[PDB]
């Protein structure tokens, strides 16, 4: 007799990530007058702030993609 | 007898990140007036600060990827 | 007898990212008036301060790709 | 006696068309096949024919915009 | 005796029109497959045909705007 | 005796048309396939035709503004 082997695995997949904003409308987004007033604070601490009208933040750690193939004959 | 080994792994894929603010319409986004009044405060560690009408921040740390192929053929 | 083989796997896929702001539309953005006012504040460690209108930041430490391929044929 | 006229008329006013297609997303609009199989077929008057998948006609006759101020100060 | 006059009418008015389609979003209209089959057909008459899978069609004859004063002051 | 006269009237006004297609986003807009198939058909007068996948047509022959001011001092 005789051996034979054809091998054609055919890989047409879309692995696909949206993260974030994606085709959104923000039609006249308004951020109000803002007023902050401050006096006599005391801090033995870090600080960190952030004044602001309008934020429009878009923040991504994620969305990302892993694709693994392995592929493997022993005759 | 005889062997015959006819190895044709196709891969079209498509591995696709989409990560971010992609496509969206911001018509006349507005930030108000901003003020900030600030006196004799009193800091003992580190100060980070930040103000503004408008951001439109995008941070990505992700979207990224990984492919893989091993491919193996042994006699 | 005989032995033959005929390898010729095809890779036409496509690794793709798309991090960051990608085609948004920004008609008109309006960062308002900013009005920071200070005295008499007394620090100790580091500061960080920055102050705008209008911020249109994108930053991407992602959106990086890694792609592995390894072919082993043995007889 | 004596005679003082003041006359200070303010328009400050805003006449606005916004016509046709404004601000809308369209997201994957998608005409299907069109066949068209004729034969045989007799005119004898004019003919307009129009064929395809996907029109996106916007058509503006209107939106015209008429102002008028007539002013008249007699002694 | 003395006569005075101070005429300052003021106008901060909008007329305004908005015709056809605004703000919409269209998410993957789908216009199906068509098939038009026609033979022998005789005409005598104008013939106007239109075929189409998916017509977006915004008319606006309409939206037109008129603004009209007339200021007379006599003494 | 006197007579006086400040006259000073002030247009900041606007008169603004938007026609057509403005601020859309059209995100892949997809013309399906169009086959026409013409045989033995007969025309004893004028003929216009059109065939195509997308028709992204936009027509104004509208929007037109018309400001008229007639100003008259008289003593």
């Amino acid at each position: 007799g005789s051996v034979q082997i054809v091998y054609k695995p055919v890989d047409l997949s879309k692995v696909t990530s949206k993260c974030g904003s994606l085709g959104n409308i923000h039609h006249k987004p308004g951020g109000g007058q803002v007023e902050v007033k401050s006096e006599k604070l005391d801090f033995k601490d870090r600080v960190q702030s952030k004044i602001g009208s309008l934020d429009n933040i878009t923040h991504v750690p994620g969305g990302g993609n892993k694709k693994i193939e392995t592929h493997k004959l022993t005759f």
